């Protein structure tokens, strides 16, 4: 069995190996990459996502989110308070202000220490889930706006034609902006490209150990657990590496820098934070190996998780028994 300790693997494809996306994903899995839940892909040196980022300031963040924390430093929830619209140029200036900017630090480890010590005492503003792309249309390799769609994968594998579309999303971050512990909708893959700016630190639990994280989360967030049998789908709960180590949960960590891709694999729980002003692009995708994970994915039916139009069909075809109750949650 390849990668039996479930370490995060890092890949350096050549320009020739960068042509066929599906084939490279299947290669990475042949080497065991999926066992970690997360992999890093460093693009060939010849490749570029676009020529420059000099003209992005007029993108609108229509609903910036202020991430307000509650709890203790290592075990907290966050709620998202909606703020007034602002441009990317305005958001960048805000990120760089004395109130919100990255503090002085020695290296990524010192910054990680400061994040876990101090996150709860501040409320950084995140521009999340903005439909759009920063890949140039002429970029033919690993262009997250030109991937094969999940609806077409389900059709190729299972023969059933369904409605829905699959498009990318932009994330504009600042120091302390936080992504809570989650897997993807329907336990899909994700791919994330850091277009510009400061790094993003990731934490991940191997898929084969995801239920260990779920059981800890039910202990640590006991009212949320009683409210919903899949409450990590709400994307609000944080648990620090120190707490995970104290409770024996297997995990790994890695820092993504500008110019690098990360892939999350089906049922790989992940969480993390941004080091300073940055812009990432991400999208979900599927392969043949995902289909069995989709059939088994938990669902939020309490009504909190409220998700895309396209997830309807996935539930309807892969989880017909749940369909009824899950749709009660979504209406
Ligand atoms: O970058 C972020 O804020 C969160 N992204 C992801 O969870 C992802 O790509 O799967
Ligand atoms: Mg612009
Ligand atoms: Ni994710
Ligand atoms: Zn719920």
């Amino acid at each position: 069995a390849q990668n039996p300790n479930c370490n995060i693997m890092i890949f350096h494809p050549t320009k020739e190996e960068f042509n066929d996306f599906d084939k490279y994903i299947a290669y990475m899995e042949s080497q065991g990459a999926h066992r970690a839940g997360l992999a890093k892909i460093i693009p060939p040196k010849e490749w570029k996502a676009r020529e420059t980022y000099d003209n992005i300031s007029e993108i609108l963040i229509a609903t910036p989110l202020q991430q307000v924390a509650s709890g203790r430093a290592g075990v907290f929830t966050q709620y998202h308070k909606k703020k007034k619209a602002m441009t990317v140029g305005e958001y960048r200036h805000l990120a760089n202000s004395k109130k919100y900017q990255t503090p002085p630090h020695q290296n990524f480890e010192d910054l990680e220490r400061k994040y876990w010590k101090n996150r709860i005492y501040n409320s950084p503003i995140y521009g999340a889930d903005i439909s759009g792309s920063l890949f140039d249309e002429n970029t033919k390799q690993w262009n997250l706006g030109h991937l094969g769609t999940i609806q077409d994968l389900l059709e190729k594998e299972c023969g059933v034609v369904i409605e829905g579309v699959n498009t990318p999303y932009l994330y504009f971050g600042m120091w302390k902006t936080t992504f809570a512990w989650h897997t993807e909708d329907m336990d899909l893959y994700s791919i994330n490209y850091l277009h510009l700016g400061e790094p993003k630190t990731w934490y991940v639990v191997p898929p084969e150990h995801g239920q260990r994280l779920e059981r800890l989360a039910r202990e640590l967030f006991p009212g949320s657990s009683r409210g919903c049998g899949a409450f990590l789908r709400h994307k609000v709960a944080l648990i620090s590496p120190t707490v995970l180590k104290e409770n024996g949960i297997p995990f790994n960590r890695i820092t993504q820098e500008a110019g690098e891709f990360m892939v999350t694999f089906p049922y790989g729980y992940h969480a993390g934070f941004n080091h300073g002003f940055n812009c990432a692009e991400a999208i979900n995708f599927a392969t043949p190996r995902w289909i069995d994970y989709g059939k088994m994915a938990s669902q939020c039916s309490c009504g909190e998780a409220r998700v895309t139009f396209s997830m309807d069909a996935f539930v309807r075809i892969l989880q017909p028994e749940r369909y009824d109750l899950w749709k009660r949650g979504q209406d």
